[PDB]
């Protein structure tokens, strides 16, 4: 019997897609809404933005999918707004992972794919969970405002279903096994890589491993994704003064929409 997801839904951001000379489709990071991307700042080149749902956003008890019948939905959506490629990808932190594996899926049918944006996050893997207790720290300061039902200040708690999306999400991605994009043209790269962290080291979780949201920074080149997709043209900032999460603030967000311009001009 064939594994099993609930079919994803998408809406667009910005721009006019088919009309605008390329669309560029964001997978949902680990809260499940495409308007976290909603902050980025107007495209200047030619390019749409649509942005995908996580089918099980509000009831992340019931994902009960494997990550690849996962990903299949999610080509799913994306090959029916856009039947035919070359196709532009990216994602935030567990976006960013999903962005390659779709592609990964999407080259493997025999589809090509000239972009990916990765915003902040490691090459795709299985991840230690991070504890509640940092979640709920990260919405005390308000670092959820980009959540839809979250609060956009941190004074009130986060919708119930939030925090237990990200675990969910971190969850269905254990059984990943990482393999490099066979398409002998890659795409280009662009990648933003945060330089603080939300947390001082000291005053951090403690975790069985390393996690890439807990210690800073050290490596700023390609760390991993010129591993799996060797030949590839990478663009690389580096977000000085930003984390993970105030990345996607105005304070910051728009060395991501310059990024963007860049490798998709």
């Amino acid at each position: 019997l064939k594994p099993y997801c609930r079919p994803s839904t998408s809406v667009v951001l910005q721009g006019l897609p088919m009309v605008a000379r390329k669309t560029l489709f964001m997978l949902p990071d680990g809260g499940g809404s495409a308007f976290s991307y909603a902050s980025l700042p107007r495209l200047k080149s030619d390019t749409a933005v649509v942005g995908l749902n996580c089918p099980y956003a509000r009831d992340p008890e019931n994902m009960n999918c494997t990550h690849g019948a996962m990903i299949e939905s999610f080509c799913n959506e994306i090959r029916r707004r856009q039947p035919r490629g070359p196709y532009h990808l990216g994602g935030w932190s567990s976006g960013g992972a999903f962005a390659y594996v779709v592609a990964e899926a999407l080259v493997n049918q025999g589809e090509e794919v000239h972009s990916l944006i990765i915003i902040d996050a490691p090459i795709p893997q299985a991840m230690e969970q991070l504890p509640r207790a940092f979640y709920e720290h990260c919405n005390s300061i308000g670092l959820f405002a980009t959540q839809p039902g979250a609060s956009p200040d941190g004074s009130t708690e986060p919708p119930s279903y939030l925090i237990p999306h990200f675990t969910a999400v971190v969850d269905v991605m254990l059984d990943y096994k990482l393999a490099p994009l066979h398409a002998r043209r890659m795409p280009k790269v662009g990648i933003v890589w945060a330089a603080d962290t939300v947390m001082d080291e000291r005053d951090a979780p403690k975790m069985k491993g390393m996690h890439f949201m807990i210690q800073k920074r050290t490596e700023f080149g390609p760390d991993g994704w010129d591993t799996i997709m060797p030949g590839a043209s990478f663009d690389i900032v580096r977000a000085d003064g930003a984390n993970h999460f105030t990345l996607m603030q105005k304070e910051h967000v728009s060395i991501i929409s310059d990024l963007i311009d860049r490798v998709m001009a």
